[PDB]
């Protein structure tokens, strides 16, 4: 598969700054070289140069509105441009807020996509019924249609416009939801599959419907949405939001080898890994490392194992 | 949900003493509070004064069964006025014998009920099987009609009547069952979904089944006694009898996800929470969290989440 | 169940030598007691005394062939000598190269035997295609005949002749598998279960639909070759090429205890174990703890519980 890397160290779309080391930790574990280890074409695009709004001052609850506005807006170009290049674009991230620019920038050349999410939370929170004021618990009420109108005008957000519908996304994960975000997937109809669900059919029904979901009526590109702690944080502990009850590390690897062998991934994102935040080195090890494994699993690696199309016997 | 709270600091019926603060332990984490920040009307009755039986010497091989069966007695008579005044009997308990109280006060009230026994342990020797002459290992035998001319006049025993029949209850979780007690077991037909069950079926179907089972004549009364050994050692660590390879985190919280979402649950015992047994303050706060988290899900809080009947997008 | 319990300290399969004290730890952990407490006939035939054979260089990339070799050979007598006395062959082994010697004996009695293998190697790699020259990683391409002209006359294996045919095994656990290995698997057709198949199925299906493959035609002996590192390092980490995202504890149990339920169960390995890799003591107890509760299942003891053929009750 040919990928497209972007780095995208930011980190304003939470209070934990350390999640900006997320693109360097990653490429320093080799991600690039194990990629290529494997039959992919990949092409760096570098980490995307940031720039600091010392003038950003709260929206009303709403925190680093222009900063966290201008990073996906500059994302959702880069985005655009790998996929422009026929690239599947990689999104190394920080903070989930990120996705408001990858979903968008993905669906300028590809308006037909369909997004999973596998996050510990729902993020669809609007900036009225945020209790934080965290934008990146706010990335999905900005992308969706049904809930235009429903969203103020955010300074430095301008230049968003809802691309998906709340039919074209499943949740995967899901263990810490607010109310007004339940009232949300309920009253839009959102599908989701909460860790509730993931335990009464197993993650491979789970997989199968999720699929068929987002894929039966016709083939269209895929937008994977990766939040470490969606997965449990005995696997992923340097994140700023561990919610116990997890996905494990084998459910990881199993979601994401699904979603490879459709053939139709588009655009993945790998967020939230925040090397600050493990107790101790090893943790950081283990979030960076499990982060890796679920990235080479997107683009083919399988467990069951890989062989080239020569004879080994010769 | 309206719960009735009962606090019942005891623990003669096993000898790890630290046992009796597992009330003390779990309000101070905070239940009472967080359920009622949940759609719950709660009432707290306290903690039972359980009182000191120096002369209670070994009656055969069974230990402190004066003090054992005063302290059922006493809570059998606590949970008939909880149920009399229609709230669900919730017992914070110390040692799983009390169970024999807790059980045997609700079916006074509600004769009709069925029981849901999550534990390691099947709990259902007899004074005559019993190996270590724990009273906490032996609850069940108390309570079975069948078994009624099978277990000798045990001293503060007298006040009991058999009040369900091996067709009302299902154990989940099993993974250490005597001899005796298997052949019981077989013998009595009793439905049990062992640890073996779990693993073949998937903790979904055992929950299908198992509420299958106890709803599908009519509906009837949920007594769940739950025993927090049932978990992993590595999720619930400080408890007196853990048994390695037990049920998850997130099987903990299915099944009472089920059982709560049945509106069938009459009677609640979280029980065998041993603080003075964690290797250390973190496997304490790990084993109390969990019990709350168990406790909260009995009573309504989801996973996928929770929200008011309002219009959050208002 | 009748066993005969044979110790097989042997390393030179691998670099690291502590494995050669399996057989030690495991009678020390009171294994042979453990099967007697259980309604098991053990004979102990002892701890095979293998000699040093200081002459033994490199086979092209193959390490030590000789001494392998030579330990198999010896070993093969041994498993073939305890099938002739009527009992169940229970190999405490070191590496996994043994297999070699314990099939091949457990064959030369039984030629229409199934083999279970339970690892997260497939350990099929030709002494061609193996790239770290370790014989513990190319058990499986000696013993199938399909291989038979693919193997090199390697010194000190000439007394082999491949006895099982691919159609006649079975994998599960699988997670690391080199190219080479991968295609042979697809070549030949080999059976397995990858980590991937057992998250998509469940371990229950997984062995279900093991027992069916090779049992189906008709009944035929069952040879289980358990590898500690089939299991996750969570639960074995004392062992010398650990690979995460492994089999449960309770998997590793559910798959024994449906193995012990065929009556078909004929020849047992249980291998790779090495103390003196466990980071601290506790590790060492719980990898050797754990491969003793695998044994146990093998022979009958079960989670749901035990009893005679007696009236317990009286």
């Amino acid at each position: 598969r040919t990928i497209g890397i972007i780095g995208a160290p930011f980190s304003k779309g939470q209070p934990r700054g350390g999640v900006e080391e997320g693109p360097t930790v990653l490429r320093k574990a080799g991600l690039l070289e194990k990629l290529k280890e494997q039959e992919c074409d990949v092409k760096d695009y570098g980490d995307l140069p940031f720039a600091d709004i010392p003038n950003d001052s709260p929206f009303q609850i709403v925190k680093n509105p222009r900063s966290v506005g201008k990073a996906s807006e500059q994302l959702a170009g880069k985005v655009a441009e790998v996929k422009k290049n026929g690239r599947i674009s990689l999104v190394l991230g920080g903070d989930h807020s990120l996705a408001i620019g990858s979903i968008s920038g993905h669906a300028r050349v590809h308006p037909d996509l369909g997004v999973i999410w596998v996050d510990a939370h729902t993020d669809i929170n609007t900036p009225l019924t945020t209790t934080s004021g965290n934008l990146h618990g706010q990335p999905v009420s900005f992308l969706l249609k049904e809930l235009k109108g429903k969203i103020p005008d955010v300074p430095g957000f301008s230049w968003v416009t809802p691309c998906i519908s709340a039919k074209d996304i499943v949740y995967i994960g899901l263990r810490d939801v607010d109310p007004g975000e339940h009232y949300i997937l309920k009253t839009l109809g959102i599908k989701y599959f909460s860790m509730t669900e993931v335990d009464r059919l197993g993650i491979g029904k789970v997989m199968e419907e999720t699929l068929s979901y987002l894929l039966g009526r016709k083939k269209r590109p895929i937008h994977l949405s990766f939040d470490v702690d969606g997965l449990d944080p005995s696997f992923t502990p340097a994140t700023g939001t561990p919610v116990v009850g997890g996905l494990t590390y084998r459910e990881g690897l199993y979601i994401t080898e699904e979603i490879y062998k459709t053939g139709l991934l588009s655009g993945l994102d790998i967020m939230e890994v925040n090397p600050s935040l493990g107790k101790t080195p090893e943790e950081v090890t283990r979030t960076v490392n499990t982060a890796v494994a679920i990235t080479l699993a997107c683009f083919g690696l399988a467990r069951e194992g890989n062989h080239k199309p020569i004879d080994y016997l010769n």
